[PDB]
This record gives structure tokens, sequence and C-alpha cells, in this order.
């Protein structure tokens, strides 16, 4: 076989279930971020999810994010790669992602087209169905979201998957985007691992997704603080708890703030340790190194490692036969 | 396995001569740098030279993306500092529309060369490139400071050997040595005629009044960017670059390609340094990488305008490299 | 995994309206056919519509090659006769800049449909395509002969339902039924108004004076090519096509896209037949395939000129499909 | 591995030697010819050489012949494909082939830049060396030719390979281009199989190439004659003799006239059997069928069959290390 095409998310998460592991999802915004992800996936022989933020299209240009993924597939033809559109705010957005060539899209139907306003359950199912139709015609995978309110209930997860049958459901269990996830180390009362168990036990065949799952490594917070940065006491989701969640049906884990912290830490340390250097390539290399280590830490702790060459890709063309 | 719609360097510099302007040559480095060039060329309607020093898939794909997003901007993809014919031939296979066979330095890339060696390797590359329509930039005379270990005679190109080198090779563009060098530490004081021989450009131009001249080491090293760097945690001693006014003079005397990279490194390093101190709570790299794009883009715009590049992108009807073959036979 | 620089159909037909011309739509079939279209469009400086009926890599690659060899010719890649929304959506993913959701026929592609069904499938495709900037051609009324088993009422589009169909769907272009059909056997005699309702075009145009009309089955079936075929071994009975003069009239009444393929099949089949008999010792296929290119190219040139397409290629500044999205929201 | 790139000729002919088979080389001029070759290579699981004639660039457009090969590689990713430039008349020609992306070129140094005039031995070595230099820098393979005069001698083959070390040498043993190869069935006195043995025994490590090796199948000559064609008594090289030549070091066998005859025969028969059809696709399909059978007949009789999936491709980039 060959990995000159992307694989669907659905295939990759089916593999996660069959072999009891999870896949961390990393955001790509530019060249150095794409290289760190791929170099880590090569080091651990893991399949890859790379996502584009809602604003990644605007920041980088749509041709560039298409062409970064193409370059990655050329340079590491042995790594299966899912290209996933994160946090689509309307069906029309996800359709442009499909036209651009993504193999997986998220229609965040919990929030309105404005991207902030929580929505009626009916609205959620409507735009999520809407996107499901145009994506499954192509073989493209769909992640939807129910819940914003802040805690997902079991019965509505069961009904929402029945009404839309997305390939993956993102659930709310007390995490959020950014570095200020918790004022204290998160305990069972602020990170509801028990609701995951309940939702998994009710839908033992649906792939669950966790947003805002950066651990926020403390040593990087300290490194930033020493070299001119100032980040107050905040905490993320410990890797230990995310490992338990994978044992209970979590297959996709969105991590973004950790890579931002590793990058900002590396530049701050380097720019102070060598104040005469001005070649960006010199500290860009020390962001690839530090981001790559975070991705390696996750691929291994999440069981993603060792699975890249166990996957026989199925084209998005043949994935149409899985839905119709 | 993808095809780029590049224009040849020869076409672009012929246009620069016909319309009395010069083209700054920027390095492709990553997405942020690539966007700055193209955005600046878009805002100024300038044709583009982008260079790659001799992963490989990423540089090809950054350029392909660039051409898609701005299909109306002509783009030369030039291979800088080629150390041997075989290197240049691989660049031709990769799809470059322009190569530099730097014959002033050997295959090791450091040892200065005999005139005979220079002509031999340069002829080799001209032969295989002009078979393709690809342009060839050569160099007689060695880059390096005139204050500071090569002979003075080696670091300064002589009129007679430029005339002989161009006759023996017919490169599309010639790189000359008049006291510039790589990096930010080009000059200890504002360069005057005894350490930056603008008159030697003039002399060479009058001897070869139809050959395109190239200037390496031509970052201005803007003092304002040195200040921003020093103020926000940087430590860069007193140094000086090539003033814009002199590059403008050089264009009136046949300089059509002006290689610029240190200025983009300084603009980026300053922009990140200022932002990281001005907003120490931000850690989204995109937040300050955005400023490298803006500050690099401004440097490019300033050069496109000061060099007369602006306003020429849509005066150029591209000629395919296949059609450029007929210009040589 | 390759990107084509296509223009949208909506842009192209807006230009046809603004400058009172029509565009013949040819099928991509193979290299020889693809070259004929592009060469004819090159000689006449016309924009191009090329269609693919709903291997797949080869059609994509013939078009990519075409764009490379003639980057100055705007090209619409249109998916003809789509039988369901899901088909059209896959075409959008493949990179078409225009799709036809033929709602007059069902998913089986043969059974005529309810008005309600037609609007539903057509709205579905308009919604997902205009999210992309992709154009949508629809059809109300069924193709078919008026001499020869559908009702007369079904084979002829009525003014009132065209007005209602365009209001309910806002397609970029509408295919109407006025008595044309596929193939060479369109008419038993030279078509007059009772078997080819040119006046119904006029009527529909005056009711929808800003919507682009499409004519299927519009090969002229040139009698001279019928003769060449019959003389050199062929057996084609007495039949007739759509005369060029009437298509010219139809363009004055809102017909902007004219689908032509049978004429290219006849031109090729005649050219090979004449050559194989005129030179029975030749067996190099290229020797007579060369004549299919010439004769197909002449048909295309004749249409580009007779339809006013000629001379417009460089009046068109392409708009990316990304930028076409803003025209719909 | 993956076959999204072309492989070098040198690698493919090294495989022919290691496993004692030969590879027929077919000319591509348009879409239907490319499909017949690839469909036959798929049917027999054989690696492929496709060549472009000196005039194929002019006939088809350089972007189209690049894009036909790209399409073939997409549609049959399991078939290794050499893209070879046949009969280059000057170094400058072969260089444009390298820039277009060919993985193998022929510098026919036996004839001048005019393409008809026989040349001095010195001229031959000069342009052949010239092309060898620019091609081996890239990993691209080179076929050269010594002899036009009409019979290749052993000593000059040995010296010519020493002076140039092409990857393959095309030798003259009494064949020629076109259908009029022999007035009578070729015997040992007009098809010098013995000189092949002698040349092979002198250079038991060089890949030998045979031009003008169409067999000219008689039934296709008859089919043409019945349906309006008129081809006098002429004959080709029997497959039986070409099989012996492969046992003695022939690895590349150029076949072109046979595919022309199969195509012209199929159209002539179809256009007479159905004089009312005018859709070219209808008789184009009956040229794919008939050409495909000829290619299958050769892949199997030449031992090419069964080798496509035994080949682990080496990039043209890594092929540079084989020369420098
Ligand atoms: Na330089
Ligand atoms: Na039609």
């Amino acid at each position: 076989h060959h990995h000159m095409a992307l694989i669907s998310m659905r295939q990759l998460l089916d593999h996660a279930a069959e072999h009891n592991y999870g896949v961390p999802a990393f955001n790509v915004n530019n060249l150095e971020q794409m290289r760190a992800i791929m170099l880590a996936a090569d080091a651990t022989n893991s399949p890859v999810i790379v996502q584009a933020s809602a604003g990644a299209r605007k920041y980088a240009g749509a041709p560039f994010l298409r062409h970064l993924i193409l370059a990655a597939i050329e340079e590491w033809p042995h790594i299966p790669v899912v290209m996933h559109q994160d946090h689509g705010t309307s069906p029309d957005v996800c359709q442009r992602s499909i036209q651009l060539g993504f193999s997986s899209v998220m229609m965040d139907g919990s929030l309105g087209a404005d991207g902030k306003t929580p929505t009626t359950y009916d609205y959620n199912v409507d735009v999520t169905r809407q996107v499901v139709a145009m994506a499954h015609a192509c073989g493209v995978s769909v992640e939807g979201e129910i819940g914003c309110q802040l805690l997902t209930s079991v019965e509505e997860a069961k009904q929402f998957v029945a009404d839309t049958n997305v390939d993956a459901l993102a659930i709310a269990v007390g995490t959020s985007h950014g570095a200020y996830k918790f004022t204290r180390p998160p305990t069972g009362d602020i990170l509801a691992i028990d609701r995951i168990k309940e939702i998994h036990a009710a839908l033992p065949n649906t792939h669950l997704v966790m947003h805002g799952s950066s651990s926020v490594p403390q040593e990087w917070l300290k490194v930033i603080n020493e070299f001119g940065g100032n980040i107050g006491e905040t905490y993320g989701v410990p890797v230990e708890q995310l490992v338990e969640a994978i044992k209970h049906g979590v297959r996709k884990i969105n991590i973004d703030t950790d890579l931002r912290l590793a990058s900002t830490g590396a530049i701050r340390r380097f720019m102070a340790e060598n104040p005469a250097e001005f070649d960006p390539r010199k500290y860009f290399a020390k962001t690839v190194d530090s981001m790559k280590q975070i991705c390696i830490d996750r691929y291994e702790a999440f069981g993603t490692a060792g699975n890249a060459d166990k996957i026989r890709p199925i084209s998005l063309e043949k994935m149409v036969d899985r839905y119709k």
C-alpha cells in the first residue's frame, strides 16, 4: 500500500477502538508545527491527526495549509495522516474544508454560526445532519458536539448520535480551551471522568472526543516565567486521567495550548541565553525540538505509538461504501 | 511530482533593464516569510525572486502555494550558491527556473578558485541550463570585507576579468565583489567609497553595458531594527549595512538583482523581541509570528518601491521555460 | 492530489451576457480531443467550457496539462448530467468549478420527475456548491424529439414553470427543452419552428431576462461530414441537426452555453474514414489521429467565432472559487 | 513502499539480469496507448517501460505526456514505471527530457543532430558522455548506441561502454524501424543472434537494447488487408528469436510497429463491421483491447510477468549514490 492520500478519521478511530488506544490531535498553523508533529509521529511510528483551527485558514492561506499537508505526506510516506477541520461554525464552513481536501470535519453545532452563542438542541442536530450529508457522500468523517449546559448528559448523547450518527462526538466534562483550565489541580469534581464512563457504557460503539485537553506542563510554565514570561498559577488535565479516559472510549484528544507553551518557552529561553543571535531559524529549531517531545510524550502515553504501519489505508472513495 | 508556473530570471532581469529598475531577492524560509514576500509583492505589484540555498518537499510546496494564492505575480525560483555543476543540474531537475553556479568558491564552498576553474564549471552549467531555458548567475571576484583572510585583489572584482568572464561564459547575470559580505557585520562605519566600491560597479557597468549585475550581501541592516533588538533584550554591537541610496545608485549602473536576507532576520527577531516583552502573558506563537509577517513585509515593500520593482508585475507576459529555449539557439 | 486554476461557470456566463455572446461546451474525451478544443480556443482567444459526464485520474490530468500549455485561456471544468446531490458533491470534492444537477430525470437518469423532486435535489446542490463558489446548472423540462415516449408537454419547457423553477432554486444557468435531443438523429427535416421551438427560447428569455439559458443536444450535425462518412465506407441515413443560425438567434435570447459533442464525433469519424481510404498503406495511428485534431479543431473554431466567444479570453480576469463565495452570501 | 514516483531504468534492468528476463519498451503517444500498456502490465503484474518518441513531445505536448504518466501512476500505484526518452538526437534534447521528469534517456550518438547522418566514433562518445554526465548527476539512466556500418562489432561495443559507461547499449544486429523489416522470414544470416552472443560474452555485465523489434503479427496484416488496408509481404522478428536473445543479455526490446498495426487493424475491422457507428470511443475501445493483448503476449513471453511486486523502488535521488 501507499500513504500518498489522507485516510479518513473514521478508519483511524476504528483502529483506536480495535487496539485500545487514543490519538492526540494537534493543530497545524505553520511549517515548524507540521514538522514537529510529523517528526514525532515518525519517531514513535504513530498515525497522525493534524487539525486546522477555524482561523488557521485565514492566518496561513488555504493553499498553504493544503500544501503543508501535501509536503508532509511526501516527506514521510509511511505515516497515515488524517487532515481534520476543527470547530466548523456552520455547514458552509465544513463544505469549504471538504472542497479543500480535508478527510475529516467538525461541525460544532453546540454553538451558533457566531461561534460563541450556545444553541437549541434542534439547531445542533440540523447543522450537524446538514454537514453529515455532504461529508459522508465523499467519505469524509464528521465530528459533532452536544453540550456547551457545561456538562454533557448521557441521554442526550445517545439521542444526538441517533439523530445524526456523526463518526465522533465531542463531549463536555469540565475542560476548556486555553491555559487557564483550573484554579487548582483538577479532581473528580471538576474533571468528570465518571460521566465519560457513563456515556461510553451507554454508547459502547461511538468514538468520543475531548476538547481542551492540554495538560499544561508545569516545567514549561516555569521556563516561561523565568525568561520574561508571566503566567499565573493555572493547571491542565494530567496525562494520567487522559489515559483512563482512553480506556473508556476516548479516541480523539485535542491538544493545542501545550504546543503553544512549549514554543513560547523555547524562544524565550533561547533569546535570553543568546541575545546576539537574530537568525529565526536558530530558535525555530528550538521549537521543533520542544514541540516534538510533547507530541512524542502523548503518542506513547496514549498508545498511539507503533500503529502507523499496522494500518492498511482505505481511500475516501471506498469510504463512501461505508455510509451508502 | 507537481509543476510550478515560474518565469525565467533572464526574462525578469531583461525587463528590469528595459524599465530601469532592480529586483530584491529574498529567501524562502517558512510560511511566515513566504507570505511576507508575496503580500509585499502583491501590495506593490512587483515581480518576485525567491531563493533556496543549495525538507526539500516543503520549499517546493511553499512556492506552489504562493503561485496559487497570487497567480498574477510572476515568480522566479532561483537556486543560490551552487557549489558544483552536479548540484545545479539537480536543481534544474527539481524545477528551478534559475541557478547560480558560484564559481568563485570551490565545491567545498569556501576555497577561492582559479579563473580557469571558474569558467569551466560556469560554462558547464550554462550549457545544460540554456538547453532548458533556465537562467544562470555566475560570480567572478569573492565576497568579503575590505576592512578585514583573502587578498584585497580577490575581494574586489576587476573590470578586465569581468569582461573576460562574461565573454567566456555568457551567464544571464553576473555577481560582482565590491566589498559586501554576508551577515549583519558588513561595515564598521557607514560605508564610504574606500570600503564599498560603488564606483567599481560603475566601472564594470560601462565596460559590460548590457549584462545584468548581481549584488550579494546587500542587506541594509536597518539601524532602527538594531535599536529595537537592543532595547528588548538583544545584544548586537555597533555595525552597519549597505544603505538603500547606494543600492539605488547601483541599479542605475546595471545592478538588477539585490540579495536580501539579514534584514528579514533582523525584522523578525526584533518584532518577536518587542512583542514578547510588550505582552509577556501571551504564548500563542501566531500572535507574535503575525508581527514577523508585518515587519518582514514592510521591509520587502520598502525595497520593491525604492528599487523601482513596484508596478511591473502586470507589465510582464510570462514566457514558458520551453519558449525560453529558443532565445539561446 | 493536484490543484487546477479553473474559473467558475457563473463568472464566464456573466461575461457572455455582458458582451452578448455564447460559449460552446465540448466534452473532454482523450488527448486528441482535448488538444483540438484548446488549440481552437487558442487560435480564437476564447474562454473554454470542458465537460465530463458523471479513468477518473486521466480526465483530471488532461485538464491540468491543458491549463499548463495554455495558462492564458480561462477554463471552466463542468460536471454534466449529475443524477443526484451525492454525485454532484463528489464532483465538488474532485475540484469541478461547475456542476449540473439534472433534476428533470431521476437518480436512475431516465425517469422524468415531479416539479417538487426537481426543486428539492436542485436546491440541495445549489446550497453545497454556492458554499464553494461552484456554479450549478439545472433543468426543467425534458430533452427529446417533438416528432417522436414522453408527452409533448414534458419535452417542451413552459414559461411559467421556468420562472417558478429559477425562483425556487436560483441556479446559475438553466437548461431548457425546446425539441433538441442527444445524438445525430435530432430532426427528420431541417428543423422549423414546430419541431425546434426557438420562439419558446424567446418567450422564456423575456420572462427571465437575466438568467443564463443552456441548450443541450445542439450539435449541428454538419451535412458535409455526413457526406464524407457515407463516401468513405460509412452508412448514416438522412438526418439533420440544429443549424448554426438558430443557435446564433438563441444567444440573442439568453442562451449562453451550447453543449456540443456529436459534431466532434462526426468530424473525427469522417476524418479517419477519409484518410484510411485515401492512404490504405499507412498504419501509424498518429498519422490519421492528426486529422481528427484538425477537423475537431475546425468545428470548435467555427463555433467560437459564430457564437461570439472569440476574442474574450484576455478580457477575463479570473476570480478564484474562494472569492466566488462572497457573491452568494 | 509506494510507486508514486518513477523508477530508474538501471534499477529495472538490473532486476531483469538478476532474474533472467527482458522488458519490452512501448511507445506512448496518447491516452488510449497508455491505458493499453498499463492494463496489460496490471494483467501480467509486470514492471513497465514507456517511451516517448523524438516526435512524441511535438505531437502530444510536453505537459500532456508528463500528465499521462502521472495519471497512470495514480491509477495503478502497484506497477513500477520507467519513463524513457527514446532516440534523443543531441545532448540538449536529453536535457529537456530530464527537466520534464523522465527517469531514463537515450542519446542516439550513432546518428548526428539531424537524426539521419551516421557519425564518427568520436562524435558518438562525445555526445554520449555529455548526456551521461548530466543524467547520472540526477539518477537518470542513459541508453546510447554504437553502429548504424549496419552490424555492430564486439571490440567497439567493449570500448564504447568503457568510454561512456551508459546504463544500456543499443546494438545493431540487422533489425530496423517500421513494418518492412525483411523480405523473407528472417534467418540467422539477416538477424545476427550470434553477434548478440559474442557481444554478451564480451560484456557479461552490460544491458543490451534492441531497436526495431516488432514481430509484425501476420494475422493483423491479414486483418488490415481484408478491411481496406494494403500491406505487402513483409515480416518481423519472431518472438522465438527474441526469447533466445534475452537468454543472452538482451534486457530492453523496443516494440512500436506491432502496436500501430494492432490499432489500425482494429479500427479498420470495426469501421467496416459497423458503418453506422461514429462515436470514436466505440472503436478506441477496440484498440485498447487489441494493443493490450500484444503487450500481454510480450510481458509473458519475455518473463516480465510476475515481477512488478518483487521490485522495491529506489528513488532517483538515491540513484545518484550509485554513480558518484
Ligand atoms: Na549570497
Ligand atoms: Na447534455
